[PDB]
């Protein structure tokens, strides 16, 4: 169980994550302040939405102001790359340079790193982040399709092998079978291979059940904009 | 799609069944009247709870009174046998004799017959009930375990082969894998073999999700005492 600011990720009910996707600084701070009265456990600031994300110092400073308003909720920072659903084109070099800077002079508790990004660069980044006390979330997103159950499991297993603190995968269902594929992949990974927390979801309207069944099948985080209030309520209903 | 009093079973969202399990006629009538303002689509009266179920004429008359109070919601009549989770010991002979009288002198829209009951007696009953315009629900309940995915499918296919209007199976999960097994069995039956509506569920707290996922995986009916209020709300949230 990964413990950050008293939030026990990988224990009890799935912890709730709200994303900030606002593009202006002013709205990003407002929504951070708003999280203080939202029924969630942590906050993900999505970097690839931020209009000034190419200014790495602006981002580091802004990250400080966001943290100050979070009422001691963990702050996850994520630059989702374009090939996995992200908002903007970004060179690999800028991808790793931004993260290295946040690690040095930014505020954050967890760092999102895509499994498929340049591993040599990513591994070096991982150790620099961990040294700073940042928890690592390795992750993969397929927004077009659902890989086979074995491939989802293999990807989750490769993240754990790369010393992820938390392994995450999101896949896009095209029918109800794909949702089962994701749910089963989640169950197999969790019961048989996982010794760190894992996070999975089947995206879209078809995969929505995957966002409230985390306790049953072994998914330790769920993301809420399903809204965060409905999410907590639904988690309690399906609580084991 | 089985259409009964305008309830289109097998289309759109899962239709909600509220059971009546009160033991006295007084409370059974009270609950039938109360269903008129409950957010449900039909009503199952569990005969095996009824203190006077052995008085077949009393049951026939009571069913008439129940019907008058249903605001034109379909009435499903069910005697669940002990071996399948029922409330009382009851001979095979009295089980068929009860249903036969109901077919002739009772009021009911759907009749619940268990797959494993004496099939020759059961088939003769089925044609008599259909002749009286009654829909047949062939069904199986395992309240202690979950059979293999293939067996669940085979039982559902056997129910359809015996000319069921609706095929139903409830199984008992012992872990998360068992719930998936049931959900997967549902999906496979629905997509590859079903030409009549099917109803599936994984019992208990573990399998609670299978009560709100009918539209996604192919289950046409869901039962709520989850309460009927919560159920409809939850069906709308996960609606496709």
């Amino acid at each position: 169980p990964v413990i950050v600011k008293n939030v026990r990720i990988g224990e009890g009910n799935p912890k709730i994550v709200v994303p900030i996707v606002a593009p202006t600084a002013e709205d990003i701070l407002a929504e951070a302040t708003a999280s203080q009265t939202l029924d969630c456990d942590l906050v993900e600031w999505r970097l690839d939405y931020y209009e000034n994300v190419a200014d790495f110092s602006d981002v580091c400073n802004l990250s400080q102001q966001v943290m100050e308003r979070l009422g001691q909720k963990p702050l996850l920072l994520t630059f989702r790359t374009q090939k996995e659903g992200g908002e903007m084109a970004f060179s690999e070099e800028n991808y790793f340079a931004l993260y290295h800077e946040l690690v040095k002079k930014g505020a954050l508790d967890l760092l999102d790193i895509e499994l498929f990004a340049n591993p040599l660069a990513a591994d070096t980044l991982i150790h620099e982040a961990k040294k700073a006390g940042i928890k690592i979330v390795l992750c993969n997103h397929d927004f077009q399709k659902t890989p086979s159950q074995e491939e989802i499991v293999a990807r989750l297993r490769q993240m754990q092998m790369r010393q992820a603190d938390i392994c995450k995968i999101a896949v896009m269902p095209q029918d109800a079978t794909d949702v089962l594929t994701l749910l089963s992949a989640t169950n197999e990974m969790y019961t048989h291979y996982a010794s760190v927390p894992i996070v999975t979801m089947s995206m879209g309207q078809l995969g929505m059940i995957s966002r409230v069944t985390g306790q049953l099948f072994g998914s330790a985080l769920t993301f809420g904009s399903l809204s965060v209030q409905v999410l907590r309520n639904y988690l309690k209903t399906f609580e084991q």
